[PDB]
């Protein structure tokens, strides 16, 4: 009955080579190409990024919708991708990523780029029911898309209860996945965090058009009922007229190498493990 909804059932009724030219059309997307390799041949000396979901955060940063700053959390960091991100930039402090890394489940890869000693990964870690700990910054990348929509909200549903549940007093910062925000019990969960944090809701340009997902952030305050219809009359409105073209941009590249704000033994550890 919501636009997403329609969204989401048209979807799935798209023949493959429909669904593949809409599912890009207008986007934008990095190219991945240069990372791949290195990842294949297990390189650690070069400065790429360990997952495509690492453009969403470049993004939301640069574009000024989050701080990242002080000490990170990283709630389902999966390969590490916005964790290593976050290590790279000036005010932050230390990085810790958790996820699940069970079977089926990415599990946490090894790089080197700027600040790598500052984060620590640890997997077999259910964040829904592990204890928390403070950040100044939050972010949570976890929603799995699934065919039933009613599983979609009930998921959506249990990461922002989570985010409740995880934030204390000091983090003013923060950035989570919201996989299906179009669901009234959504919009309205949505709307009582703002009540009590402010921040808003935004649509990345590196998500692909075969999920409607947002990012609830700290930076920017919006509308969210406008800001999410506004994304479901987008995502109709390619429907109707699919470019089957994405913007190309460059890839998430960092320097490499250890920050100050060093113990080399207890890191070799650190990798060991990893
Ligand atoms: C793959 S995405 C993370 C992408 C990440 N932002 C990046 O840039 O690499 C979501 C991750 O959250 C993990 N996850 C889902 N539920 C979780 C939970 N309850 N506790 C910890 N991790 C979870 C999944 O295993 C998955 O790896």
């Amino acid at each position: 009955v919501t636009l997403g909804e329609v969204w989401k059932r048209q979807l799935n009724m798209l023949g493959k080579q429909e669904f593949e030219r809409y599912k890009v059309s207008d986007i934008t997307e990095v190219d991945r190409t240069a990372a791949r390799r290195y990842l294949k041949e297990g390189r650690t000396d070069v400065g790429i990024s360990v997952s495509r979901g690492a453009a969403k955060i470049r993004w939301l940063h640069e574009r000024g919708y989050l701080r990242i700053t002080g000490r990170v959390l990283d709630l389902g960091c999966g390969r590490g991708g916005w964790s290593y991100y976050a290590a790279a930039q000036k005010e932050v402090m230390s990085v810790k990523g958790y996820t699940l890394g069970i079977e089926g489940h990415e599990k946490p890869i090894h790089m080197q780029t700027l600040g790598w000693n500052i984060v620590k990964f640890k997997d077999k870690s259910n964040v829904f029911t592990m204890p928390t700990e403070p950040s100044d910054t939050l972010l949570c990348d976890i929603g799995e898309s699934s065919s039933n929509p009613l599983v979609e909200r009930d998921r959506t549903m249990k990461v922002l209860e989570n985010f409740e549940r995880w934030k204390h007093v000091n983090t003013e910062n923060f950035c989570v996945k919201v996989l299906a925000p179009y669901h009234p019990d959504v919009i309205e969960k949505l709307e009582r965090l703002q009540l009590r944090f402010g921040g808003g809701i935004v649509r990345v340009p590196f998500s692909r058009n075969s999920t409607h997902e947002m990012y609830y952030i700290s930076g920017a305050r919006n509308n969210i009922t406008h800001m999410v219809n506004t994304t479901s009359r987008s995502l109709l409105r390619r429907m109707t007229r699919p470019s089957g073209k994405a913007i190309i941009e460059g890839d998430v590249f960092l320097p490499t190498g250890t920050r100050s704000v060093i113990d080399h033994e207890a890191l070799k550890l650190r990798v060991d493990q990893i």
